[PDB]
C-alpha cells in the first residue's frame, strides 16, 4: 500500500515526497478513493502507532497537519455552491477536525453548501449563526464520547431545522437523548437532506 | 473590487457565510499585493478585526471560528505553493498549551519563501517530543511562536535551551526577558529570521 | 467534469477567446494535480496540442500566441508563489535567436521549488552580456532552454563554455552532441537539474 | 523607504538581481499610488530609466532583460485584475518584428479598465494570422503598438487595412503619415482609445 510509503516519508520529514505520493494516489483512485484507501488508513495507523508508543506527539502532529492540508485541498476543489448553508463543526470540547471536514467534503461533492466552521463551537453561538444565515442543517462530528455525555438532554435538538450527529464517539442512544439524527456513513448524509 | 477596499469586503463576506466571495476577494488581494503582501495587508488585518470584534462582544464564537478557519486555510495553500528545499529542516511550532497556529504558519512561510526548509508541525508540541524529532531529523533550528504569554510563564527556566542547535522564540506573547529566562534567542520581525539562520 | 478532459476544455476556451473560463479551468487543474502536476498534465499537453493544431493548419500563429501568453502568465504566477531564495543566483534564459520561453520558465520553476535562486531573464540573451552578468552577480550556473535546433547551430563551437562555473543546456532542440560542441552539460529531465546543482 | 525614492530603489534592486526586494518595492508603490498610479509613477519611469541607462552604456542587454521581464510580470498581474468582460474582443499586439511588448500591454490595460474586452496576444504577430484570428473571434478592432519605426517601414502599403473594421496604430514609432500609408487610424493617447470605439466616425 502507498499507506506505508506515505507514512515513512512523513516520519523522515520528506514533505515533498509525501505530497507526491498522495498526488499519485489521488490520480489513481480519484477524490473519494484516495480518502478510503490512503488518507483514513494512514490517519488510523498514525493514531495506533502513537498509542503503542512507537512515535511521539511531534511526529503525530506532523502527519495529522499534513492529512488535514490534503483534505482541505479536496474541500477547495469541490467548490462552494450557493444556497442555504449547512454548518459543520464538532461539539464543545472536541478538538479533532478531520471527521467534520470529511462530512463537509461529502456534502460539497453532492452540491450541498457545507460551511466547515472548525471544531469546538459553543451550542448557543452555533444556534445563533444557524439562525442568522438561515442554515438548513447543523452537522456534528464526535470522536470522544465524554463531550457528548457532558451535554444536557435535548441540547442538540433546536440548533437548526435538522441536526446530525456522527463519529466514533456518538451512538444511537446518546443521539436520541440529545435530540439529533444519528448517522453512521457519510455517503448517506446528503440524501438524508431530501433535495 | 478596489484594492483599498478588500479588507472590508473580505470581512463582510465571511460574516455572511459567503465562502465563494471570500475566496475571490482573497485571490484578488494575492494578485494585488503578492504572497507576503496579502498576509500583511489582508489576512492579518482581517484576523485582527475578527479577534477585536469578539473581544468587544460584537460577534460570537461561531462567527470567529468561520473566519479564522478560512484564513488558516488560505495561509496553508500559500505554504504549499512555496518551495521546499532539501537539507537540514527547521521545526516550527508553538509552546505546550498554545493552540493558536497562524503565527507559526506565518514564520514557516517566511522561512520557506527564503529557501529555509521549515517543517510546520502544528501547535502545542511537548518539549521532549520536539527535542527527539529535532535530533532524529538533524534539525538545525526550532522556531516557536507564542501569541499568549501564560503558556511561556508555565515553563521552567531554561526549558527551551537544548531543543536544537538554534532556538528562536517570537510572537506578541514573547519578549526578550522571557526568551532569556527560557534559553531561546528572541526576535521581533519575521524579515530578520531568515538572515539570522 | 472529469480531470482528464480539462485539457480539451482549456484548449477550447483559449480558441474561443474565453480567458475567464481558461483561468477557471487552470485553477481547477492546479487544485487537482498541484503545482508540478498541473504543468505536466495540463500546461504541457495543451501547449503540445496547440503546436499540433498549428501543424495541421487548423489555427494560425496568432492563436498559438494567445495560448502561450496565457500559459506563460500562469507559470509566472506559480514562479512568484515559490518565492525567491537568497544566495548565488542561477541565470535562466534561451540561446540568442530563441524566442520560445516556456521551457526556460519551467526550468526556473523546478529550481525555485527546490530552493535554488533561479533568475529568469527572459529569452534571447546575447552571450557576452550573459557572461558579464553571470560574473557580476557571482552566478553559480547558467541554464539554457532550446526548443528549436537552428539557434544552437548558428553558434560557434565552445560558445557556452565559460558563461559560468556550470552551464546547462536542455530542450527538445538540444542533444548531447550539440551540447558537447558548445561546451555545456546536457540534461534531459527537469527533475534531475536541481540535484545536479 | 519613502515614495519619492521608490523608482531609484526598484531599479537598483533589479540591477543587483534582488528580485525579492524588487517585488517588495513594487508592492509599496501599489500601496502608495494604487493600480493605475503605480504605472504612471513607478513602472513607466523605471522602464524609461532602464532604457536611458542602456543608452549611456551603463547596463548591458542582460540587465535590461531582467528588468523588463519583471515589469512585464507586474503589468500582466494588473491586466488580469482589470477583469475580462464578455463581448466582441479587441486584439492587441505589436507589428511583425516588434519585440517590445509593454506599450501593447498598457493599451490592453487601459481598454480593460474601461470595460473593453482587450485580448493581449503578445508581440510580433504575422499580419495574415492576426487577420485570421480577428475573423475567427469576430473582433471589432485591432490595436497595434509600435515603439520602433523600422518594422512599420518594412510593411507594404495598406498592410493593416481591414484586419478588422477598426484598426489603430500608436506608439512613438508611429506617426499620422505611416498610419495613413498602412491603412490604420492613428492615435496618440491611451485614455481616448476606449471612447474612440464607443462613438465611431
Ligand atoms: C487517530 C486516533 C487519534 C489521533 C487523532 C488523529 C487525528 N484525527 O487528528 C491522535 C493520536 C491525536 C489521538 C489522540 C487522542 N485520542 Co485517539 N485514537 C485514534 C484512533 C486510532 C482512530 C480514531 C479515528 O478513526 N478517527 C478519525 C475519524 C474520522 O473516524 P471516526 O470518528 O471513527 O468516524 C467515522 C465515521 O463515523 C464517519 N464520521 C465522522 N464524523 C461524522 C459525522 C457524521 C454526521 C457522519 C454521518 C459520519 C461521520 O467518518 C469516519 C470514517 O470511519 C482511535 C482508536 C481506534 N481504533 O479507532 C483513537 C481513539 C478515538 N482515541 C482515543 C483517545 C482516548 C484519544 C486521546 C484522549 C488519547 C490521550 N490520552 O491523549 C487523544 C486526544 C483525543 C481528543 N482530545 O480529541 C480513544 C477514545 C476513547 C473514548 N473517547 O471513549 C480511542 C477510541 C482509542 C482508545 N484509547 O481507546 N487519537
Ligand atoms: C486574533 C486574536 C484571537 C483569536 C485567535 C484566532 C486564531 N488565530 O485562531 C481568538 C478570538 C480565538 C482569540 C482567542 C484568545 N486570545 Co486573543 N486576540 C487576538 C488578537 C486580535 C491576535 C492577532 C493575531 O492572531 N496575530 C497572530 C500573529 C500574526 O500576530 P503576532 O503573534 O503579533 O505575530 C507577529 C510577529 O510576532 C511575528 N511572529 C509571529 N511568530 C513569530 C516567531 C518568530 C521567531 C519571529 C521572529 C516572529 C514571529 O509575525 C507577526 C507579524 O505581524 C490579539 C489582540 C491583537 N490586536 O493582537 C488577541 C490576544 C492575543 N488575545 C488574548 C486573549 C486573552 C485570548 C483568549 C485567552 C481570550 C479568552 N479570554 O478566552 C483566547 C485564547 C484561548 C486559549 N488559547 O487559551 C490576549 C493575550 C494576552 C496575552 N498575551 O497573554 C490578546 C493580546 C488580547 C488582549 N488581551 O489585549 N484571540
Ligand atoms: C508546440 C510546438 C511548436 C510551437 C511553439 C509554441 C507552443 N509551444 O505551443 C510553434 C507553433 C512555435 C512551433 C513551430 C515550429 N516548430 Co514546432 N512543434 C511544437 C510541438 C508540438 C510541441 C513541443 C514543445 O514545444 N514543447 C514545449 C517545450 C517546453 O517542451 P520541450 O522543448 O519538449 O522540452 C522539454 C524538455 O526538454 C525539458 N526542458 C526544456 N528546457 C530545458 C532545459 C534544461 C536545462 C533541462 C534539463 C530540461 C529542459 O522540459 C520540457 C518538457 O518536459 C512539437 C511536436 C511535439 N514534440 O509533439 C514541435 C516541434 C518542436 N516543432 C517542430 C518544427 C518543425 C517547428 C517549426 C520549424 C515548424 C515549421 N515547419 O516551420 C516552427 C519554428 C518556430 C518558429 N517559427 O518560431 C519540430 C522540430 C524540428 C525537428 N527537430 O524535426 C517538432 C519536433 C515537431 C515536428 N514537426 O517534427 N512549434
Ligand atoms: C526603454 C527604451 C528601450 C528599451 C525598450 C524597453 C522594452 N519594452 O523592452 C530597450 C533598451 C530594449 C530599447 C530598445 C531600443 N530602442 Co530604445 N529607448 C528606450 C526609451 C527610454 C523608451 C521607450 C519606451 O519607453 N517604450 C515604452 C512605451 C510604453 O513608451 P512609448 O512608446 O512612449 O508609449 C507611450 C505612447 O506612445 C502610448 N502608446 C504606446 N502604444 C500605443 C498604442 C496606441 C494605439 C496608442 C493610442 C498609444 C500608445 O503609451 C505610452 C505611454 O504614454 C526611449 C528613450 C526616450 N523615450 O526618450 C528609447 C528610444 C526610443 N530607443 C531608441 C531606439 C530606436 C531603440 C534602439 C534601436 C536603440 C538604438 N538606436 O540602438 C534599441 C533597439 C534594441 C531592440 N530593438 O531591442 C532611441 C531612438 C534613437 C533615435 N531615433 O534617434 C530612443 C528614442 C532613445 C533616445 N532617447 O533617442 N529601447
Amino acid at each position: 500500500d502507498l499507506g506505508t510509503g506515505l507514512l515513512e516519508a512523513l516520519l523522515r520529514g520528506d514533505l515533498a515526497g509525501a505530497e507526491a505520493l498522495f498526488r499519485r494516489g489521488l490520480r489513481f483512485w480519484g477524490p473519494e478513493g484516495v480518502l478510503e484507501h490512503l488518507l483514513l488508513p494512514v490517519l488510523r495507523e498514525v493514531g495506533e502507532a502513537w498509542h503503542r508508543g512507537e512515535i511521539g506527539v511531534a511526529e503525530e502532529h506532523l502527519a495529522s497537519t499534513f492529512l488535514r492540508a490534503r483534505l482541505q485541498e479536496l474541500l477547495d476543489l469541490a467548490g462552494f455552491p450557493p444556497g442555504p448553508p449547512v454548518l459543520v463543526t464538532t461539539p464543545p470540547g472536541e478538538r479533532h477536525e478531520i471527521g467534520a471536514m470529511l462530512a463537509a467534503y461529502h456534502l460539497r461533492r453532492k452540491g450541498v453548501p457545507a460551511l466547515y466552521l472548525g471544531p469546538d463551537t459553543p451550542l448557543p453561538d452555533l444556534r445563533a449563526l444557524a439562525r442568522r444565515l438561515g442554515a438548513g442543517a447543523v452537522v456534528l462530528s464526535a470522536v470522544l464520547s465524554e463531550p457528548l455525555r457532558a451535554l444536557p438532554d435535548g441540547a442538540l435538538k433546536d440548533l437548526a431545522p435538522r441536526v446530525f450527529l456522527g463519529g466514533q464517539g456518538a451512538g444511537p442512544e446518546e443521539a436520541r437523548r440529545l435530540g439529533a439524527e444519528y448517522m453512521e456513513d457519510l455517503k448517506g448524509l446528503a440524501e438524508a437532506l431530501w433535495l
